[PDB]
């Protein structure tokens, strides 16, 4: 009723320990959400088209060319791992466990709270606030995933990380089909190459509506909605990386000759001439048994091209990658394709006393060694006579297609029968936790944003919107827009995410990586004098694993 | 390719898709592989080039062995120099099974 | 059937350079044994293996 | 696998074989930028040590049982099943040319 | 070092870390460890899967 | 019997989970032992007097003199934390365990051997050693306790602490009451002050053989021996420290005016007159309430006399303290009084390879919090007249007894009923386990050398010696020393030691510290290139925990 | 336990001792005093007083 609360605010982690090592962790999160009446109450069919930037020859990677229906809907999205663990919760997870199950989402919608804003117009200008006890939150569950999946994390556009800072829903939109070609070029290219927005396909076109497809609960200041609980079907999450490549699977050769002092200069020596060793390669034309040559069962990673930018109907996008650049852990500055660059706002870790709207940016370096060195790459000729001279070896310094800086790395594939990878590590807080699965008749073997893919099905996503509030000179023949009483809305949003996580076991003589507070990052942990939060990124494949 | 004679696109070409067919490695008699692990990536190989039978699971348990240490009567933990030992060498039986 | 792969391709990563694996060996080294090359293994062995 | 080495045991009943001496990989950091005969200077050739998260140094004491055989003492491993896909011994000969 | 600091011999590349232990490792895994060549015939000439 | 194994050797870690989040550590130990025959069969009572040292006036700190009983006995002590965990398993237990109980310990001893070494003589010196079927291995468990306890960590005489490399026993002796006098001087003290050796107090004789006390079990290479289960009784081991001293224990002042920048010049401020201020203070004379002055529950920690020697019976001996220095944690330098000084072998963690007589050395720094800083101390009259002059205050650069580097603080004692202070932490891997109690009719109210402390009692002390090996030409009645076979003996020592620990909470926001291996400390985890070991020690109460 | 001896007396009487036979600073053991090396037993550590 009017002054009686329909649910409880709760943001603690609870860890309940089982038998043989599994643990229960189910991650309370609670927020104030605030949510204003929409700008308007229709769908619109709306194309972007920044043909400016494109115009300039070489800026065809900056296409934002697209058409999408804006809705007057708004979608409380929690996917994300800030909104369910603070960093000593992220801490213990990843020191403490090998592998995350993913297991049950639920949330519930309480307190909901409508206003509306009276304006007086006095001289100097003055408004007031008062409760508007019959007017109603509309909130659509589509339980059936009939509406496009349109996870927020990739906008940064979920539920704020704080338990104690409101936040907002983020207005929904999807995607409606377009055709749009557009020619790459560069500086120096002569004339307009043709950049053209050709319109829809009818045959394409999709427009959905909630209130057609999704039953639409009306909640007053009295009312309440949970959706129950969803269970998931996805896989397992490794908390742990793999280091080894190719050059460190099976048997080493013996040493023949041990070193008898220590130091960085005394190596071992295999001690038996090159071409007069024992073993098995796949290279039946030569004698040379090297650490490069020597056979190994398979591909620990894969080479495929970077910064490759595929056309289709709707023009240009990126070539996505499993695994980021190898040798990035050691030099930050090297990873570039494949490490997944996130930006965020205040709401989602950057300093919440910063000022701009310059967000706070982090390349995630990921543990994990399944990555290519491309300047290391080469090719040669199938006669293998070694040293190999200039004709018949392709360096990753030869020029392709008289492109100095192109070589031939940028255009390799060597995805194959044979390739092993691993999943994409979770990425804490601003990385989606979970996604939906391609409806294709064929499926890939992963996702590049989020650990846990769904299946058959994962939970509906929540729509919420401040219902009309008409003041007395309603019209609806008439072509302006309607004339509505200023109206929003504050409600409680409470969700509770259920995983299942593995107890790692000590498997060698030596420690192990762990996430760690110290002197430098002490401060990243704790309010300001001013009361200045931040979320800083975490890593969460920090255990070794052996691959072979 | 790229102005190599010796080097054509046949030595960078990749045809492999959804469409690829292809066999498991034979076995090769008698120095070949057998058995072999399989990968503990989340991602694995349709199949290994070194031997027919993948182990999904597990397979069996490496066996390993070691001739104890032999001491003299004159060893000291605490010293630098390596242990002093009575020179000893085992000779054992082994006998395995092997069943397809 | 079959797939075309780069061939004495060498990939490299955090611990040097390998050569590209293969699924299968070159085709008409069972009319030529010299074209074996790509694919078709190669054994080495001593005095207690053959 | 010492198969890959060629060091397992030995392939003749009547002759006395040996074991393999046991080692395994260590994580090491290694670059070796590719050249050619005429390619001018000295391309980056360096080891750059180890990654400390991907350390792993295995002891067999410290992770499996040791058994003590002395002459009169035996050890069986028990029976293991594997669980493996089936090996063709036939060949395909079809290509794509020979299809339907 | 010696051997790749030839340039054009990085396919020579044996660098590498490697535990040696005290341990000796007994690998029956390779098939002429089980069969002899009369064996073998019988199987691959009756046999069809295995 | 001769060729039959009679044990098998195991030095694993089992981590078994439980319920509620508590944990079964059960570690396994096992090493091989190698043991020569005693020097002599007879018991000796020794004296020790170092006067050259202490006729050095200013030296008597260097006192050496004490009695003892030389048995020819060898103990086998595993009572020290190396013995039975290697770093990757103290990780585990420091980083995810928040409290240590000590459950139950077990030993035995298998696959005896005993061999006779013959020496040619020959022109070139040979020698051969022959397997003795028929020698006997004298091994007694004194589980009654008759024997006086003399852990061997605190001489770094433990067994070994790795599991690939034999160890030796310590051969067995024990404290013989004695009278000694010395009186302490100074550089520059004029004379030769009192330096005596008083000799022995009848009434305090204690002369303890082995083969009088305990049963003594005769093992032939086919025999073995297992002590049983003992099971402890001792109180649990936190595996947190605590950091509030009495300044931040209860509520903080209110403060009337917050910060309103960012930065370490942007301070709060109380905002009432220190002497207009409401609270509670136990100076009755004073109205000045500060964080000084403020009443606290009772006091954390106290101060002791340090580098006080106290001298009975038996000469002087330091006074101990319960905890270390406070700001030893931010200066290594300043650790000095009850901060733990370790020094060991290449057993015990130093560097195996390393050559000469000098042991490693390092000093225990706790994170705890529970120390004192003198040199902030002070006393001041009752009168509490501020700011207090020169005569009605004692600093601790003040002169006590003429003395410009003496201060109150050297003799000062601030122990009473209020004061609240920790059990000392474990040292990995060198520190004592657990220690038995004194049987005092008042006992302390802990140890300074083991965490764990033996009420009742814990387990009897194993000891082992080679069976006399006669030649023909024995006789009794012959003053001269026994001619035995040269004898020696290797048998196998394995042990149990059960723990049962607690998993740690995140309680905080904030990650805690955790033990982790980085770029700095990663080879004190792996052996040389010609096999070298070491192990550094690690800290035990990384995470924090509130005490109030 | 009492600091090994590693020489013993060979003759009986009040003037034969045993010594220590390893220099005092550069002994093995547990002391609280940790801005030293001297192990003695006046500064060795004990369990309490």
């Amino acid at each position: 009723g009017v002054g009686i609360s329909t649910g409880t605010f709760n943001n603690q982690t609870e860890f309940k320990f089982l038998e043989n090592g599994w643990v229960y962790i189910t991650a309370n999160s609670s927020r104030l959400v605030h949510l204003n009446m929409p700008e308007s109450e229709n769908y619109r069919r709306v194309v972007v088209n920044n043909l400016d930037k494109t115009a300039v020859n070489g800026n065809m990677a900056l296409d934002d060319t697209h058409a999408e229906i804006v809705t007057p809907w708004s979608l409380v999205d929690a996917n994300a791992w800030g909104v369910w663990f603070n960093p000593g919760d992220w801490q213990l997870i990843v020191n403490t466990m090998s592998e995350l199950h993913l297991v049950s989402f639920e949330q519930e919608i309480f307190n909901v709270v409508l206003k509306t804003v009276s304006e007086s117009a006095t001289q100097p200008p003055t408004k007031v606030y008062n409760n508007d006890l019959t007017a109603s939150l509309m909130v659509a569950l589509d339980s059936n995933n009939t509406m496009p999946f349109t996870p927020a994390a990739m906008r940064s556009e979920t539920l704020g990380f704080y338990p104690w800072k409101p936040t907002i829903p983020t207005p929904w939109r999807y995607y409606f089909q377009w055709d749009r070609t557009l020619i790459p070029s560069h500086t120096g290219t002569s004339g307009t190459p043709t950049n053209i927005y050709h319109g829809t396909d009818p045959d394409d076109v999709q427009f959905y509506t909630i209130e057609n497809s999704v039953p639409v609960h009306l909640l007053r200041t009295g009312d309440e909605f949970a959706t129950g609980t969803f269970f998931f079907d996805c896989k397992p999450c490794r908390l742990t990386h793999t280091w080894q490549t190719n050059r460190a699977l099976g048997l080493p050769p013996f040493l023949n000759s041990l070193p008898q002092s220590e130091g960085g200069t005394n190596f071992g020596y295999i001690g038996v001439q090159q071409d007069k060793r024992r073993g098995v390669t796949q290279m039946g034309n030569t004698n040379y048994i090297t650490e490069a040559t020597i056979m190994r069962p398979a591909e620990v990673g894969y080479s495929a091209p970077y910064y490759s930018f595929e056309a289709s109907t709707q023009g240009p996008f990126k070539t996505p990658i499993a695994a980021g650049r190898g040798g990035a852990q050691t030099d930050e500055n090297q990873a570039a394709d494949g490490d997944p660059r996130y930006a965020f706002g205040r709401q989602h870790g950057q300093k919440t006393t910063t000022t701009g709207e310059t967000p706070e940016r982090f390349t995630y370096i990921a543990h994990q060694d399944t990555g290519r060195y491309p300047e290391g790459d080469w090719i040669q000729n199938i006669n293998f006579n070694l040293p190999v001279t200039d004709d018949n070896v392709l360096l990753p310094t030869d020029p392709i297609g008289g492109k100095t800086g192109i070589n031939y790395t940028n255009i390799f594939n060597t995805y194959g029968p044979l390739t092993a990878l691993n999943n994409v590590p979770p990425v804490y807080p601003n990385g989606q936790i979970w996604d939906k699965e391609f409806d294709t008749d064929l499926k890939p073997r992963l996702h590049v944003n989020a650990p846990f893919v769904c299946q058959n099905n994962c939970p509906g996503q929540l729509f919420v919107k401040v219902a009309p509030n008409l003041t007395n000179q309603y019209d609806p023949d008439a072509s302006a827009n309607m004339s509505r009483i200023v109206t929003y809305s504050d409600f409680w949003w409470k969700g509770k995410l259920v995983f299942k996580a593995k107890l790692r076991a000590s498997h060698t003589w030596n420690p192990i990586q762990q996430m760690s507070i110290n002197v430098d990052n002490q401060f990243n942990y704790v309010p300001s004098n001013i009361g200045g939060m931040k979320i800083v990124y975490e890593k969460s494949q920090l255990a070794p694993r052996k691959l072979y």
